[PDB]
């Protein structure tokens, strides 16, 4: 009697409990879903598949999820942020099916992602079918969704197996990244053992719900172009997310990775915040609360003039690329930090990057110049030296995500403001799942929660913090034209 | 009052156009637009009547219209806040008429708001006509058209002066304040000469403008019942306008109000900040950069947990009114601090408001209450002691808005920001006038200006800070999904 | 009344006013005046004060009033002096003032002259001098001691000094117009009675220095042995140098930034000149602000303080042109020269908040030919140069800005210095039988860390501060008495 | 004995990678290396040294081997070594090591003793002492004088000390765990040699003291005319004090806090007691990402201070059920009791970065009858109180959070710290000469001058690219201070 699941350790489960328990006590939003739905239970009969990095906060969503009733598969959408004792957690209490552990390969990862989409059909002839929702975090779950669907259209044309996904290049002539490499790998394999799985997973796929800003811009794309085979709720842009999560929970979080995988002093230091939108504003602040002189770069004039306001200098990367002491890259976008920067950097100077993916820094460009000599200092971190000037760069955990690479992520208060919506995100499309009809070709679109909702969730941490809100009496509810019990805002409100 | 200024004294000429061309070098939106469109004159033939605090910045932008074209006729949208040296230097150059002085009672007020509004068209027989656009700030000038305009469909329903115009009292029984009864004396003055005077004007009245919260919040509730008889730009919400002038303005002007009306140390003291909305925002950042403790009251839970993630202490105003020493609303909103509050405060508190209105604290309650002693500290700042207590409270310049009452406002570069929100509202306005047809449609809407527009203003002001923005490229614009040129942000973004 | 010299009286009543509410926040002197105005402690004393006439200064010369003394009184600084607050001094006949705002260099000597003068009570009409001194800066001890130099000069060669007379001085460079005045006003004394200033040597008892600069005058005068009265240092207080400094200028600066420039300090590019204790309250306010503060520095463990705190710290040299806003903190000389002037971009503000106006060139640029002057406001003033057309914006000619262009600090922390103050006299004075000059050089000292901790306990209630009280085992452990002191005397808070 | 005492050897590798990492912002040891390995100022000396064992340590010692010294060393807490740092020192050779990650107590000072006793080859293997001591804390100093108080106790009635064979104190409390295994080492000593301690006297120069809390310790003993060796005190050099008490805590406490406290800091009100140098650096290191910083002082100095940086200033009792974390700063005992534990809030954090334990009633906390205890994770457990149910978590047994739960402060201001620390050393060496036993004279504690103090941060300046002015002839004479220094008077606070 072997387990499905693929962790580090069983022996870890303790530990994962004791530490969920710890961390409810700031998890207010989950515990209050979990005392509230757990009788009734809304999810019940849900088979949802969860791709979001598997930490404590994590194991704490999908114990919400699994009290509301739904049977669930889960894994990580980064290799390096499982937490090995969470996991664990979950597998003893047997509350889901899990594929993930800490320090996997790319192969690894793109495995465990087509497990945890792959179920079992119970009592009509065991053979394959999917998920019924899927709680995504940056987009991997729905795009070997969507890859699969295009691989097996494209093999029936031809009756074979289609040219792009064989070979190592691409449309210009470039080595393909090993993420996409594995991900085909995989895509190939399926194609072998049944064509008309993607598709059929279709028919009981309800909706998506997105948790980052990288995963919603792939999800617009999507929906502009008519492509988009389900319905989704862009979860991120919440404000009880991306003000919270993104900013505030990137203050603290930025900080434990960098004092874990970065040995030298912060103070003093020239520290560079490549990109100042909502990740940046918060890495920015916990910078300067340590007495750092950021120094930040930016496209967008607006936050820019931002940045300036909070007397930060505001440079583009060429000018201060020799002068600066650490680099951290929050963008979102490809290619900010080249092997080329990289080379005009001092001696020991350190990069990191805090955005989803690892393309933000050239670490396949470093790591494959003719000659480099690499060393690990410590696990997760690399010191990279050129041959030619024998000057060396250290590399936090390989261009991933800082914060959850070489520490725990965020910290429960905010992640329970982020995964409340969650929750919530998963009942609206489990309740709605009447109106997908999947027989004329009607589009699928991307909504959001409703202000009243977001609004819910902020009540439900008030008291962790010992907020005393202040209620309006009818005559002031009249005068600024609002509900006692809200909105409060307008829809365009910015906070 | 007709066609000649009224002024406090023209002598003050000199000291305001040198201070116009000392804040010209900030002001870079301002300087910018009158190097452009000074030549091709975009609003020429246009009749603008502003209501807005008459500051040397916002001369400047009197002077920016004038340049683009425009004949001007001016007023403060507030008693306090006019700078009579700014007021000259208008009159002096001969850029507009101007109807403004520091320290106007709410009589003349509203007859120098009466007087902006009258025109002389010297080609139709010398007739009274009206403006052809309209800059307001709080919706002073807005209001008056539009009562004037109920009043006269009032007149003529009855063939006499309406009840509500001459009675002192309102529906509940209560005093009228002093602003409403002033209002209406004066549309009183106006049906007795030409009852036809209000509904003259909406024939040539392309638009209007507006700068700030409370001014937006009245158009928003008449578009919503379809009584917004003029179309409508709001520039308050305007992200080059919301996130710097609310914020950043106030962050730094409303210390320079404490600073010249309160005489104590801010360092140590337990200051409450009433409202922790854009304004709120900024002033809790200015206060805790020079040692204050700030206390924040809310309504909006989301705006609680904010402040809360700053390391604000967020409670109700009833458990800290007896301890805290300064308050300070800025909610937009009435009866924040009444007269039971104040009786209750510590010896020598100091209170003050930065919100559009005075409503915010019962100015009045303080005044008129029975055997109250007051006494003047210094111009526009008075202490009043309770007789039963002998206790007393401080008052900084009758509850309005401190930072324009004790101060100068913002400085001149947010200021230029917003003002070049106003003047784009304003050419918007003028050159979409063919599309206002009143025999087909006299109910309005109101709308924003476009991000790009936005964008544009940001940029204007970068080299005033010697910022330097990066340049996508192709590649880069295309992973993030933009314009090299921008917009850079969704609609939805919320810096 | 009869004797004073002030602008209106009739703002009396605004000062008196403002200075009841100051004292909400002033508790150290309410309670002085409480507990010693019975006794008097400093009954018959004389006392002759030489510092800015605030309304937190009126609260303190109120307060020496109460515990007895008789005072004259005048300001350090020509643009510091609230009129309002010199009236309610004069009203109230608590004192005899001659101070007003916008001196003229040569009245401001004047006033200093008139201060240090008494008539000798109802024995007869003729002049002696004060019994004790406060001052801010060093003047009133300076024109004692420059007085008596020139009266020993003055009988060694039966002639006027030939020093007092010349308007160049060592390298044919022309005298400040501070020297002038003084000089000035000391050749028309020897002229009148060549005694003046060594007879009130027989009842000077001694001196309380209120700042950095005027202690460092006064530990040149004692280690060259040609300090003339016992002297308190009242800077070094904890309580008056770790708050008055720093967190006043904290404040002070930003109001005066606010008068004097009518720019936005967020996001510009402002240097501090100095990073000892004025500096880092300057900077801590413009960084509150949003303003990115480079520093300059000599010290090395200063500079890395700066560095901690966030700053880049460079010489001015290398950010001079790029610089928007200039602030001098050193206490020194010749920090901004006419060649760095003349560096800067267009409309770049310039300010000192140093004790005098000789950080910044300012005799240099007034005088720079061909330079052109307007003011912009009260106490600012463009400068353009002739060749480049461009310009910089001086505040108030150089002095002090937090009191040039506005009121200076708060009550709370002036009341922490001039408690410090009271209790300097009040030491000074009870040890008047001490001072015997026939037989002994005098030496500046401070007061002890029981009196400093006093000042703080009686500020604690302002800020409803509750503090923790030691066990008698805690107290053993840490070596200490339950009420202090709690710190040993080289402790650096 | 002659070979070290460690956890595993072939961690050493990656102590010698960090260390060469951590060499690039200690331009302090760095420097002194450079200038001082050829001329070898401490030839000869035999030096002992009881600091906590980290990279930026290794660096230290590695710095007083390249000037000369033979070295043996050993951590001055339980839970502050780093194993990769102590097996990088003695793969090198570079000294001889007794420390390791989670010491017992009993080990502790079996280390520290070890760490003591010197095997002289020029007298056919026979024990002597030190001829330097580098302490933090004051446990080697402490260790020295017990052990002469108890030779000379002992030759008096010819018999062990009573004092040391018990469990009680001096009015029937049970002993600190600390106490009883010092004078069981001190015992043992007495049996194989009772001059042992007062032996090591004629060779012993001094001793250079790293904390306040050791400084307090020799302080005493120099008042009371107890003091056996010339010592340093080296904690108040302004650049050991100003930088590494404030600004190294304020990095270090968040590290600690960070690994040892699941929950987010922001919003929290986290209570400070002492508003010390300690106690500035991690309210502000708190307040940086959006704690509510509350303070606890005895000193209104100190209190007033807090107060102007905008902090609630209050007594334990008034926060004790509201406030979230308790983070302990004053180099006191008892600060937080059993019965303040008994009042918090469900899961209330409790931490302390004073030198010692005292500063909590941990003892009191173990042995509350019928308490229950759990390991969250590594040095930090979670009591539960039987009668309420309530549990709180405290962090490394109430042992310097920043060094317990995390790995100290960066290598930047330690090596401000330890520049002084070998200046120390070379000053106590250099005047030996000066040590007149055969007299019985009175010994001193005394302070490094302001001008190698001002040299501290002048070696420390390139690190963060600061451009320092130079004073020109005239301004230097105005000011009335030499153009190189020092700048400053001896009173001056920073
Ligand atoms: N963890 C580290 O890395 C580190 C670094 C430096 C110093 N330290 C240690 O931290 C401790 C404090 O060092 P310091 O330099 O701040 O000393 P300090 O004297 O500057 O600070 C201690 C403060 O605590 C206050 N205090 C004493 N008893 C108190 C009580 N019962 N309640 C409230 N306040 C009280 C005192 O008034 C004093 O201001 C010392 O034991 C020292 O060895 C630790
Ligand atoms: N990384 C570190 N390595 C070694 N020593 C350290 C470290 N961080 C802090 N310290 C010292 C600990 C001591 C309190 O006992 C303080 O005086 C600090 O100097």
């Amino acid at each position: 009697y072997k387990m499905e699941s693929r962790i580090k350790d069983i022996s870890l489960a303790e530990f994962g409990l004791q530490d969920m328990e710890i961390a409810k006590t700031d998890m207010m939003g989950l515990v209050e879903l979990q005392r509230k739905y757990r009788d009734s239970k809304p999810l019940k009969g849900a088979r949802i598949t969860g791709s979001l990095h598997l930490t404590i906060e994590t194991s704490v969503l999908v114990e919400t999820l699994y009290e509301l009733g739904a049977e669930i598969r889960w894994c990580s959408c980064n290799i390096y942020s499982t937490q090995d004792h969470a996991a664990a957690a979950l597998v003893k209490k047997n509350i889901a099916t899990v594929f993930a552990w800490k320090n996997e390969t790319i192969e690894d990862y793109w495995v465990c992602l087509n497990d945890a989409m792959t179920w079992r059909n119970p009592n009509d002839k065991d053979k394959i079918c999917g998920p019924n929702l899927i709680v995504d975090d940056g987009g991997d779950a729905t795009l070997i969704l969507h890859e699969g669907v295009k691989a097996e259209i494209e093999y029936e044309k031809y009756n074979k197996i289609p040219e792009y996904l064989e070979t190592e290049l691409d449309e210009n002539g470039k080595q393909l990244s090993m993420d996409l490499k594995c991900m085909y790998k995989v895509l190939k394999m399926e194609l072998l053992k049944n064509p008309f799985r993607w598709r059929g997973m279709l028919k009981d796929l309800y909706g998506v719900s997105e948790e980052t800003t990288t995963g919603v811009l792939r999800l617009k794309i999507m929906e502009s172009e008519g492509k988009l085979l389900l319905p989704a709720i862009n979860v991120n842009d919440s404000v009880t997310k991306s003000k919270f999560d993104n900013t505030y929970g990137c203050r603290q979080s930025l900080l434990h990775g960098l004092f874990n995988g970065c040995i030298q002093m912060l103070a003093g230091k020239k520290i560079v915040v490549l990109g100042y939108g909502e990740v940046g504003k918060g890495c920015a602040q916990g910078l300067s609360g340590v007495g750092a002189r950021v120094i930040v770069t930016e496209i967008d004039p607006i936050c820019a003039l931002q940045a300036s306001m909070e007397g930060y200098q505001v440079s583009v990367l060429e000018d201060v690329v020799s002068e600066a002491d650490i680099f951290i890259t929050a963008t979102g976008n490809k290619d900010v930090i080249t092997v080329e920067h990289m080379r005009k950097m001092k001696e020991n100077a350190y990069i990191a990057n805090i955005g989803h993916f690892d393309d933000e820094i050239d670490v396949y460009g470093l790591e494959n110049y003719p000659g480099i000599k690499v060393i690990e200092v410590k696990q997760n971190v690399h010191k990279f030296t050129f041959p030619d000037t024998q000057k060396s760069v250290i590399l936090l955990c390989k261009g991933r995500l800082v914060n959850l690479g070489c520490a725990t992520g965020h910290p429960p208060l905010v992640m329970s403001m982020s995964f409340t919506n969650q929750v919530l995100a998963q009942m609206d499309l489990w309740k709605s799942r009447e109106l997908v009809d999947r027989s004329k070709n009607t589009r699928f679109f991307v909504k959001k929660l409703s202000k009243e909702l977001d609004e819910y969730v902020a009540r439900l941490h008030l008291d962790v913090l010992g907020i005393k809100l202040t209620k309006l009496t009818e005559t002031q509810a009249k005068y600024i034209n609002v509900s006692i019990n809200g909105p409060y805002k307008s829809e365009d409100y910015r906070y």
